[PDB]
């Protein structure tokens, strides 16, 4: 398992993104307030780490920005569209 993926749990679970009940390891783009997601991400990731260049929030933003941009272009899991929905 991946840690960064664990973050997505709550971060993304904040309702920012969309996930399939059959796919908990999948990320779908919703187009909701990402700002909130980012905050939620930093919140879970670690308390207020607001410090000098030392700590860079860009990492987190890139984490979600990466995952988001990674799955970006998908508003619905193709699996369900590639399979039958019991
Ligand atoms: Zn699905």
């Amino acid at each position: 398992e991946d840690q960064e993926q664990w973050a997505m749990q709550t971060l993304m679970g904040s309702g920012v993104l969309a996930r399939c009940r059959i796919h908990n390891d999948v990320i779908l783009d919703s187009g909701n307030d990402a700002s909130s997601a980012y905050k939620l991400g930093t919140y879970l990731y670690q308390k207020d780490n607001s410090c000098n260049l030392f700590n860079t929030l860009t990492e987190a933003r890139d984490a979600i920005k990466d995952a988001y941009e990674s799955y970006c272009g998908i508003d619905d899991c193709p699996q369900c569209s590639k399979y039958i929905d019991d």
